[PDB]
């Protein structure tokens, strides 16, 4: 609304485009997500329920403005996401204390949302915002269900859990833990874990690494909707080849977040007690804003 002055386009995506905005009344710098609605009464309640989500590791939804065929969402503004930070460290590598602090902070925000029965669904490095004080926050939570922008926004697929790719309709909190494990491996190796091009290439890249799942490790996988008995049967690779710098504690923790069975996958709460975070600290990054 005229109360906000658009400064620059900082993003674009699913039916939504995000601007850096300045509240002309208060002077506050905020993130303004514009969603062309062409109004779901059910949705604007769940949006109002995420306004109550309150945690230092979650980008705060400040205000919800419904005006005509548009839904404006005002968020707390941050200057950089984890994707821009990983690119700026592709040659040097993020130090493990900074990686460990980040993973610890994201597991806290995940443990907060999951205790409120709130999924993120669409966890990716572009959705993880960082500041200069060493904090990292979860951003842009995906609703369970506007007009798509024609200018358009592939990398969401790289972090999808295998249960979503196999056609499970009822997601659990384990889908967010899987995405975090892929992000955790990407931070260490400075390379995407499963950079697939299609739904089946994403599935087969996971199969080539973790082995093709069966009823032994994932009971009920053969009864999943998009499962096919004609899947190739690949052998599981060694975890020391997946993340070849990481220590045994991290590889252990990463292996539990990458379990095929969502019921065997580690929860955010249990992950916080993993010995990998025994010496967890909070270092500061070197950001160029
Ligand atoms: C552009 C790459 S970057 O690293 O330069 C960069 C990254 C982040 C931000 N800021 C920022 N601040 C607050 C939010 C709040 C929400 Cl909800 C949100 O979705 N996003 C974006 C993340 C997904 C697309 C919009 C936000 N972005 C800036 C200025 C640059």
């Amino acid at each position: 609304m005229e109360n906000f002055q658009k400064v620059e386009k900082i993003g674009e995506g699913t039916y939504g485009v995000v601007y850096k905005a300045r509240n002309k009344l208060t002077g506050e710098v905020v993130a303004l997500k514009k969603i062309r609605l062409d109004v779901p009464s059910t949705a604007i309640r769940e949006i109002s329920l995420l306004k109550e989500l309150n945690h230092p590791n979650i980008v705060k939804l400040l205000d919800v403005i419904h005006t005509e065929n548009k839904l404006y969402l005002v968020f707390e503004f941050l200057h950089q996401d984890l994707k821009k930070f990983m690119d700026a460290s592709a040659l040097t590598g993020i130090p493990l204390p900074l990686i460990k602090s980040y993973l610890f902070q994201l597991l806290q925000g995940l443990a907060f949302c999951h205790s409120h029965r709130v999924l993120h669904r669409d966890l990716k490095p572009q959705n993880l915002l960082i500041n200069t004080e060493g904090a990292i926050k979860l951003a842009d939570f995906g609703l369970a269900r506007g007009v798509p922008v024609r200018t358009y926004t592939v990398v969401t697929l790289w972090y999808r859990a295998p249960e979503i790719l196999l056609g499970c309709k009822y997601y659990s909190t384990a889908v967010d833990i899987w995405s975090l494990g892929c992000i955790f491996a990407e931070m260490v190796t400075r390379r995407a874990l499963f950079p697939g091009d299609s739904e089946i290439d994403q599935l087969f890249r996971i199969f080539r690494t973790l082995g093709t799942p069966d009823e032994v490790v994932w009971p009920g996988v053969t009864s999943m909707p998009d499962y096919k008995p004609s899947f190739p049967k690949w052998a599981r690779q060694d975890f020391s080849k997946v993340v070849p710098p990481l220590d045994e504690d991290g590889r252990s923790l990463l292996s539990q977040m990458l379990h095929y069975d969502p019921n065997k996958r580690i929860s955010a709460k249990a992950a916080l007690a993993h010995p990998f975070f025994q010496d967890v600290t909070k270092p500061v990054p070197h950001l160029r804003l």
